[PDB]
């Protein structure tokens, strides 16, 4: 029943998709009826710290659009002293939503999603960007497809479940996402993440920088996703598999 302009542009307002202190998402429609999601910032309270974030990540995020598709596509924006509006690609669902919703798995439909995920955190690599906070709700399904919706960048619940053994330390390399992405694959394997039966925030911390503490990995018929989960769960960043290795992987490359 509301309306906006971007850049001159007309869009007619669905509904609100998210959420945030000083942020919203709205689902809209445009002059040929074409359907975006629009992210409204408001810069009011926003110290220079932090406009100098969400410009850094906007200007990332345009700039690595050109690289790959499994990045969420930024088509327009308008950015003054009082707000920001960015013209996006309209997702379905976040993967967290997604994986909550469903029960089981398909095993083609999970090795489908790991691939995108390694493109994407692939991406940002190649371009000097950890993301050092991922989580399955930073990936959106777009045509049966994951697409990274930010990069880590911009000023931001904050689970410790994908958090590595070196950010708990430091209180981060690109290890750090290989580590969080193989949380991810493990809770699309096993229904759940490596410490997630730990209700305890502190003696979940300190189980995620034990050694002795034995992270299982049940047998299951695909033994390349077994492996993968092992490679990228050791704790030691050094003894940890890196994303170009996990792309010439068995599991994301045999039949
Ligand atoms: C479900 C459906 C669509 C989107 C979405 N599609 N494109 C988006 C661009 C920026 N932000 C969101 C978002 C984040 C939380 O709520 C919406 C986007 C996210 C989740």
């Amino acid at each position: 029943f509301q309306s906006m302009s971007v850049k001159g542009r007309i869009y007619s307002i669905l509904k609100q998709i998210g959420s945030g202190g000083s942020s919203k998402v709205f689902q809209v429609l445009n002059e040929k009826k074409q359907i975006y999601a629009i992210k409204y910032v408001n810069l009011e309270e926003a110290d220079n710290q932090t406009l100098d974030s969400y410009r850094n990540e906007i200007a990332y995020l345009n700039k690595l659009q050109q690289h790959s598709d499994k990045i969420i596509r930024l088509y327009d924006y308008e950015i003054t002293d009082q707000y920001i509006y960015m013209v996006m690609e309209c997702g379905n669902i976040d993967l967290n939503s997604w994986l909550k919703k469903k029960k089981s798995i398909d095993p083609w439909e999970r090795k489908s999603y790991w691939k995108n995920m390694l493109e994407a955190v692939h991406t940002i690599h190649q371009h000097g960007i950890v993301h050092s906070d991922l989580k399955p709700a930073n990936f959106l399904i777009v045509d049966g497809m994951l697409k990274l919706i930010d990069f880590g960048i911009a000023n931001q619940v904050g689970t410790v479940n994908y958090m590595p053994p070196e950010a708990i330390k430091d209180m981060i390399s690109p290890k750090s996402d290989v580590w969080s992405l193989g949380c991810i694959l493990y809770y699309m394997t096993y229904g759940k993440t490596p410490f997630q039966q730990i209700i305890n925030q502190i003696s979940k911390l300190h189980a995620i920088i034990d050694p002795n503490h034995e992270i299982e990995f049940p047998d299951i018929p695909e033994k390349d996703l077994q492996d993968v989960l092992k490679c990228c769960l050791k704790r030691d960043p050094k003894q940890r598999i890196s994303i170009p290795e996990l792309l010439a992987h068995p599991y994301v490359q045999i039949q």
